[PDB]
């Protein structure tokens, strides 16, 4: 029941997900000035060369498309995390504008989208069990800013006309996440939560310092899906981003200098 709107929207997700006012949740402000580089963070090591995508679904809130999950084959690890952290989804967060969207902000500055792609903790087997465990999860988070195309995005914005409105879903593979990535993996890492309820305190976030650059028409596109269901109001899927939430004790940590 909950969403993006006015009566049901991130200020009021408290009411059914008290965690909403936890001391770890996402996203945040990355204060670039004071994130403190840490030379004993590794490189981060992703590996997606056998990714499986399956199918793409508007679920309501956002589109996402999975992957087989089933075996080692899309997998995260190194920097900041310890074990094999494999990929079941991504999805993105977007504006009705261009100067808003993102999740994170970077000394404050909102971004047009932002892709997270969505990995478990091999330890706990499955992700809703990860989902309940303190390092759980692992999102690796890109920006978006609008200006050249990219073309690893484009097969995902062509078939969006296809699961226009909340349910409607459809066969979406051999997409391979690669074609999304921007060149460096120099990142900001920091512990916090999923940023849609039920808001769990699960999420090692792995945040990445370089932009994608997506166009004008590829956002266009995302902005054409509808939050409601095929035959109530039409209410376009925009500005389904939470907003930054109090850091509180955390510390971000920056992979570079
Ligand atoms: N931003 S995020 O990465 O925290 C996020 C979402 F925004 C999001 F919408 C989803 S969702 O569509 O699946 C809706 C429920 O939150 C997940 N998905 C993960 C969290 C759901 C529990 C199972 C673990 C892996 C999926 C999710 F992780
Ligand atoms: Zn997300």
């Amino acid at each position: 029941h909950w969403g993006y709107g006015k009566h049901n929207g991130p200020e009021h997700w408290h009411k059914d997900f008290p965690i909403a006012k936890g001391e770890r949740q996402s996203p945040v402000d990355i204060d670039t000035h004071t994130a403190k580089y840490d030379p004993s963070l590794k490189p981060l090591s992703v590996s997606y060369d056998q990714a499986t995508s399956l199918r793409i679904l508007n679920n309501g809130h956002s589109f996402k498309v999975e992957f087989d999950d089933s075996q080692d084959k899309a997998v995260l690890k190194g920097g900041p995390l310890d074990g094999t952290y494999r990929l079941t989804q991504f999805h993105f967060h977007w504006g009705s504008l261009d100067g808003q969207g993102s999740e994170h902000t970077v000394d404050k500055k909102k971004y047009a989208a932002e892709l997270h792609l969505v990995h478990w903790n091999t330890k706990y087997g499955d992700a809703g069990k990860a989902s309940q465990q303190p390092d759980g999860l692992a999102v690796l988070g890109i920006f978006l800013k609008v200006g050249s195309a990219k073309p690893g995005l484009q097969k995902v914005v062509d078939v969006l006309d296809s699961i226009k409105t909340k349910g409607k879903s459809a066969d979406f593979t051999n997409f391979d996440p690669r074609g999304l990535l921007p060149e460096s993996l120099d990142y900001w890492t920091y512990p916090g939560s999923l940023t849609t309820p039920p808001l769990n305190e699960c999420v090692t976030w792995i945040v990445l310092k370089e932009p994608i650059s997506v166009s004008s028409e590829q956002v266009l596109k995302f902005r054409k899906l509808n939050f409601n269901g095929e035959g109530e109001p039409e209410e376009l899927m925009v500005d389904n981003w939470r907003p930054a939430q109090p850091l509180k004790n955390r510390q971000i940590k920056a992979s570079f200098k």
